[PDB]
């Protein structure tokens, strides 16, 4: 995966509302800034309950958005990342509809998992109780095959039926997705919900050996088509290091909340700790299309005794710090959970989570770009967007607070702001300076300061980070100094907004 900054965006929420318009905005307004892009699900349909992650036909672009040729067109300039939903598919798909009509006579009957598929011999209470769950209840719902009532395995919603990833039809389906991705010259594949993709009795059915056997089989099938794979997994941070050592690339879900903590308090030990242990085969982010994950830093869900990178109280304070900085907007968006250790995510834009503080925000991006891994910037964050209460009150969907529809007018208006111009100049710096293709090193004091250093062939750069120097939502004190060496010798920048860095 190229070591340049990528953009995460919906096709219809960045420009006129299509892949062509998205590609236009990308090329015209962000040349040299984002040379790659993760296009969020654009299949048939894209405007369902789960905003593209519940497609009926994974193989077909939503004709309202464009076509696969638009993807191929965009590939001539930008590396493209796309989601591959491997765990499940729509019950409205023709494959599953056929199983309902024809039952065991159906061509696709082996393609879908049932309780019998995994538990031919009966299941105990411990068998079903130990299954890892992202959603409440048991992962089963009622469907009638021909006329016989059956318990179909469903990890998320009853409308998304899990497929047998070891069956021929299920695998044939996954390869139809891969073949279309490779046909349109997609570079990277984000394997959605792959952690649940393998079921075996007696296990949690989440990241078991059979799961790593599936990821490796999908890897080899991908390279055979020129496709690199990436796994998305939210879990306890020690499981994250375990997983990252067995796969090609993972997400760094710990950093976003860790930077919210450090910018809220000033304590940099948790960040220095994470820097030392984190997997470096990662994709770094601050915001995503979902809420801010706090589970990731992050007591274990099943066994509270395993403590995260900060005490449970600092996790509670982090959730409440977001509620305060947004003045209750994220409360309206986040459904209460009685306690904050029971929260998965907090719904708010990352800019608003910082109280819209420019100095704090640019610093967070700077740290993101200076840690090993390929950085991504979510489109709302690329525009330093605030929470969208109107869409939230229209759709009643919590995550829409961080999914604003940006017309080309709104993009060019927000492009006039200095914080936006600083981020663009920062990504260009991150892409243009060849120091980042070299070797990484870091130093720390104790709690006040931490310095991130990259030294390459023709260039060097160091980022020092002192959140102590400026505390408060309304504090304008720069908390990140930058020094770097290039063709024009040694240079410095003590303010990354007013004095954004440039390369020779
Ligand atoms: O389709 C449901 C969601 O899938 C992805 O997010 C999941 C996350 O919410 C949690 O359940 O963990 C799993 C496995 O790590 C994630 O796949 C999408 O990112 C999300 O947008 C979908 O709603």
């Amino acid at each position: 995966m190229k070591n340049k900054v990528q953009l995460i965006t919906y096709a219809d929420r960045l420009g006129d509302g299509t892949i062509k318009s998205m590609t236009d905005i990308l090329r015209t307004r962000f040349d040299g800034v984002y040379d790659g892009v993760h296009i969020l699900p654009f299949f048939t349909p894209f405007d369902g309950a789960d905003a593209g992650f519940d497609p009926i036909d994974h193989t077909k672009v939503d004709e309202r958005l464009g076509s696969w040729d638009d993807v191929a067109e965009l590939s001539k300039t930008h590396n493209i990342m796309v989601d591959a939903i491997v765990n499940h598919m729509s019950w409205e798909s023709k494959q599953f509809q056929d199983v309902l009509a024809k039952g065991e006579e159906s061509e696709y009957y082996p393609m879908f998992l049932t309780m019998s598929s995994v538990f031919p011999n009966g299941a105990t209470e411990e068998d079903l109780a130990g299954i890892y769950r992202p959603r409440p209840g048991l992962p089963f719902t009622h469907y009638k095959f021909a006329g016989k009532t059956r318990l179909v395995w469903v990890s998320f919603t009853p409308q998304q039926v899990d497929i047998d990833t070891d069956s021929d039809k299920g695998w044939e389906y996954l390869m139809s997705i891969f073949d279309q991705m490779a046909a349109s010259h997609v570079s990277y594949i984000r394997l959605n919900a792959v952690g649940y993709g393998a079921k075996e009795a007696g296990t949690s059915c989440f990241m078991t050996p059979k799961t790593f056997k599936l990821i490796s089989r999908l890897r080899e099938e991908g390279v055979k088509r020129g496709l690199e794979i990436l796994i998305e997994v939210h879990s306890y941070y020690k499981k994250q290091v375990e997983i990252a050592s067995k796969v090609d690339r993972v997400y760094d879900f710990a950093l976003p909340p860790l930077l919210l903590h450090a910018l809220s308090t000033g304590h940099v030990e948790p960040v220095a700790h994470w820097t030392d242990i984190r997997p470096n085969n990662a994709v770094t982010v601050l915001d995503t299309h979902d809420g801010i994950g706090v589970i990731d830093i992050g007591s274990d869900q099943l066994d509270r005794s395993l403590k995260g990178l900060v005490p449970d109280e600092d996790v509670d304070n982090l959730v409440n710090t977001i509620h305060a900085n947004t003045h209750g907007e994220s409360q309206a968006a986040t459904g209460a959970a009685a306690s904050n250790l029971d929260l998965y995510f907090v719904n708010s834009t990352y800019y608003s989570a910082l109280g819209c503080n420019d100095q704090h925000y640019i610093a967070a991006r700077a740290v993101q770009f200076f840690l090993p891994g390929v950085p991504q910037v979510y489109y709302v964050g690329a525009l330093a967007g605030k929470n969208d209460m109107e869409l939230l009150r229209k759709t009643n969907n919590g995550r829409d607070i961080n999914r604003h529809y940006y017309s080309t007018a709104e993009i060019d208006e927000n492009l006039k702001r200095p914080v936006v111009k600083a981020l663009n100049a920062l990504a260009k710096f991150r892409n243009e300076l060849d120091a980042f293709d070299g070797t990484f090193s870091y130093t720390t004091d104790d709690d006040t300061s931490i310095s991130f250093t990259w030294r390459g062939e023709t260039s060097q750069a160091t980022l020092t980070f002192e959140p102590k120097r400026g505390l408060g939502v309304d504090n304008t004190t720069p908390v990140a100094m930058l020094e770097w060496e290039d063709s024009a010798g040694d240079h410095r920048s003590d303010d990354l907004i007013a004095n954004p860095p440039v390369v020779a």
